[PDB]
C-alpha cells in the first residue's frame, strides 16, 4: 500500500458510518490502521463501514456517541484506547446544516450547529491532544472543515461561523502543541457526492447548477478527500501543521470569475 | 463636527459602560447619536458613562442585560426603539477571555466564551437585521472582533475560535443583506489600553512585552478604535461591506519578523 | 470639512488626472489640501483637474512622468517637495490591463502590466518613505489594489500578479516603517464607475453581468473610494497600518453565493 | 514505491541542481519518474543530482538556463517534450533574495529578484499550460513559494512582493485551466536546510535565532518539501488546485505568539 508509516495506527472518526467520514474509514482500513468508527444512530451502516475497512485491511471497531454530549466525546476516545492500545490520529468529521434566512434563525437551531460543527471538534481534538501530552506520542489531529471556513454562505450562517470558528481553533491548537511534535490541521471539502446530497444530485439541473460552481466541472468524490486525511495524517507530512487544505475543485478561488467577468 | 450624516442616529452598544465600548459612546455622542447603552454588571459605571455620551453633545440611556441571553438582546433592541424612535447602528461589543493550556479548557468555560462572544454577536447581528428587514431601513452593523480572527492565540483557544467564527458570520450576513443596502463590518483591534489589560500593563515588562509586538511601538488607545467605529458607520464608507478592518499598530503584521529574522 | 488634519498637506497621486485617481485629487482638495496630481498622457484632462481641485478648496499642481521610469518617479516627488515645501501623502494609483487567455500572454504584456501596477508602486512607496526617514516625518502612503490582490482573474493573470504583489509590497513597508510611524495601507476597489470601464458599462447586457456580482447591486462611484483614502490618509486612522480596505459592494465576499447557490 | 501514477511522468523542475529542487528531483527519481533538472551555471551539481535520480531509480537530463531569459525558459520546456516525449508536472523552483533596506533598494535590485522569482514562474507555467491545452494533457504545474506570500518581510521587499504576486498567479491560472483538468498550485516553505543557509546554520545562535521561530522547533529537511510536491503532483491530490500548501513547521501561524503572549 501507500503510506507504510499508517501501518497499526489508531485513527478515531467522528461520523464515520457515511458519507466523507466512511471514505475515510475505508481508505486507511487500506492502510492497514485500525479504525474507530463513531457514529449517531445508525448502527447498521456503522457495521457496514466496519466490515469494508476490515475487507480492505485494516481492524475496526464501531462505538454510537453523539458529539455534542461531553462523555460521548470522552467515551469514545477511551474506547479507542482501551481496545486498540493507544491513540495516533482524531478526526474529527461530524456536522449538521440547515437553511434558514439569517434573521429567522433560531437560537435553538443555531445552538444545535455550533455544538456539533464546532464544539465537537473542540472536544475531540482536547480529547486527543490530552492523551498524547500525557504519554509523549507525537500524535495527529484532523478537524473537517469546509470551503464555507472561507467562502461566506448565506442561509447558513451557523454553518459559516462553526467552520471560521474551526479555522480558528486549529491554527490555535497547532501553535500551543507544534512544540510537542503534534500535528493539527483542516480539510475544507467543496461540494462532494455524498449521502447528505444524493437527493439533489439525482435532478439534473440542480446536479448542473452545483457542477457550475465547481471550476474542475465535477462534484468531488468521497475518496479523493480521504486521499487528502492519509496524507496528512502520514509522516509524509511530517512539517505541515495549521493548515487548512482545500480540495473543492476551485471553489475558493472565485468561480464567478471564470472566463475574465466582472 | 466630522460625520455630520450621524447626527440623531440610534446607535447601540453591548458592552458600552468601559473600554472601547465606552470609547465608541462617547465618539458616536460627539457626532450627536443617540446612543443606547448596554450592561451587564456595574450600572454606576453605565451612569458614568452616560454622562460623558450626554456632555460630548449627544443623547443616551442605559439598559442592563446578560449578552448570553435571547430575552436580554431582544429587550435591547426593543427598548432603543422605544426611546428613540428607531434602530441604525447595531455594535456587538461585549467579549470575556481567559488563559487556560488547551487541553486542560472545561467545556463550560469554552461555552461562555463562546457563548458571549460569538452567539451573542449573532442575536445582537439578527435582532438589529429583522428589524432592518421589516421596516426598509439601511441600517449598519459593527461586530467588535480582535486581531485574534487572524492571529492564533494558545492559551486563548475559545477567545480565538469565537471571533474566527465572529468573522464568517459578519462576511455571511453581510453577502446575505447586501440587495438591501444593510452593510455588516468587523473592526479588528490589537493591543488596547483597556480595564481588561490594566493588570497587565501596570507590570513593566509585561507592558514592554506586549509593546515589542507591536510595530507602531505603543498600546492602542481606544479612541483610536471608535475612530474606526465612526468611519464604518458613516456614509462615508458606504461601498464598504463584509470586511474586518485591523487597527493593530500593525500587529497582523507578524511581530517577529521585524527588521528580518526568520 | 470632515478631516482638518489634513487642510495644507501635501498630497501625490500618480494617474490623478482621470477615474480614481481624479475623485482622490478633488477630494484631498475638499479637505483643503495641496494636491500634486501626475498624469503621462493628456495635458488637457490634467488641466482639468487640476480645476476641480482649485475650486474645490484646495492647491495644485501637475506633473508629467511615466511610471515605469525611474527618474520620472524621482523627479515627481522632488518637484512635490520644491513646488509646496515637503511630502505628507503618497497615493500611488496608475495602473493598465488588458484580457489575454493566460496561456497566449506575451512576456512584453506581462511585464508593462508589472512593471506600471506594482513596480511603479514600489518607486512611488520608495521615494516617498526614503523622504520621510530623512526628514523625521510620519508620512502616510496609499497604494492603490484591487479586488484582484484577493479575487482570482483569468485573462488577467498579469494585473491579478501585480496586485498580489502590492498586497505583500505595502504589509512589508508597514511593518518595516511602523516603528518610524510612517504608515502604508492599500485600497481594494470593486467594479468602478471610470473611464476604462466605459465601454463595458455602455452595453446594457454588459453593465447588467457586472452588477449581477456586486451584492450591493450597484456600480461603485469614484468618491466612494476617495472617502476610503480621505479616512486612511488622515490621522483618525492612526493605529491603521498593513491593512487592505476594500470598497467593493460586497464583491470579495463571493458573488456566485449570493441567495445560498452551492 | 508510494506513487504509482507517477511512473514515468515527465517532471521538469528550475534551480533542480540543489536544496529544494534537488531534493524533488530525487524524490521524483524515488517514484521512477523523468526528471529534468534546469541549472544556471553549476554543472557538476547538476550532473550529481542527475545521478541521484538514476541511482534512486529514475530517468534524468540536464539543461542550462537562465529563468530570467523567455528563450531559455522555451528552450527547457522543449528540449523536454523532444528528450522524454511529452511533460506532465512543471516545477517553478528558482529563486534569489537578499536583504536592503527598502527605502534603499535599487531599481536593479528588485527587478532582479521579480524576473527571476515571479517572472520566471509566470513563464514555466506558461510554457507548461499551452503545451498542455495543445495537447489535451491533464498536467500539473507546482509553483516554489515561501511562508512569505503570507509574512511579510522587512529588508526583502522584493521577495515578499514577489511571493504575493505567486500566489495570484498560480490562483488564477488554477481558475482560469482547472475546466481543462490542469492543476496549479503553491508550495510555501518555511526555514529549510539548504545550501544558501549552511553558512548561517553553522552559527549556534543564529540556528537557535531561526529556531524560535518555528513552533515545531526544527529547520525543516528538504525531503519534507519534496514529499509535499510529490504528493501534489500525484493523482492523489486530483480535487486539490489553486492552493498554497505551506510547509513550514508553523511559522505562519504567528511565532510570537506561543505561550499564550500579547
Amino acid at each position: 500500500h501507500m503510506y507504510t508509516d499508517l501501518k497499526d495506527k489508531v485513527v478515531v472518526i467522528t461520523g464515520g458510518s457515511t458519507g466523507l467520514g466512511r471514505a475515510m474509514a475505508v481508505r486507511f482500513g487500506q492502510e492497514e490502521a485500525k479504525v474507530v468508527i463513531n457514529y449517531y444512530n445508525n448502527e447498521e451502516e456503522a457495521l457496514d463501514a466496519k466490515k469494508e475497512v476490515e475487507e480492505a485491511g485494516g481492524q475496526a471497531i464501531i462505538v454510537q456517541g453523539d458529539v455534542t454530549k461531553e462523555e460521548d466525546v470522552v467515551n469514545l476516545v477511551q474506547t479507542a484506547i482501551k481496545e486498540f492500545g493507544t491513540l495516533d490520529v482524531m478526526i474529527n468529521n461530524a456536522g449538521v446544516e440547515n437553511p434558514v434566512p439569517s434573521h429567522e434563525l433560531s437560537l435553538d437551531n443555531w445552538n444545535k450547529v455550533i455544538d456539533t460543527n464546532l464544539t465537537g471538534a473542540f472536544l475531540g481534538s482536547r480529547e486527543a491532544i490530552k492523551y498524547f501530552v500525557e504519554n509523549d506520542i507525537k500524535g495527529n489531529v484532523i478537524n473537517m472543515s469546509s470551503v464555507h471556513e472561507m467562502i461566506p454562505w448565506p442561509l447558513f450562517v451557523h454553518y459559516a461561523a462553526s467552520k471560521g470558528g474551526m479555522k480558528l481553533m486549529t491554527e490555535t491548537l497547532a501553535l500551543e502543541y507544534a512544540p510537542k511534535g503534534i500535528r493539527v490541521n483542516n480539510i475544507g471539502p467543496g461540494a462532494m457526492n455524498t449521502p447528505i446530497n444524493a437527493e439533489k444530485f439525482a435532478d439534473p439541473v440542480q446536479r448542473a447548477d452545483v457542477e457550475s460552481m465547481i471550476p474542475m466541472g465535477y462534484i468531488g468524490k468521497p475518496e479523493e478527500v480521504a486521499a487528502v486525511a492519509a496524507f496528512l495524517a502520514s509522516s509524509q507530512a511530517s512539517y505541515v501543521t495549521g493548515i487548512t487544505l482545500f480540495a473543492d475543485g476551485g471553489m475558493t478561488k472565485y468561480p464567478s470569475f471564470q472566463a475574465g467577468r466582472g
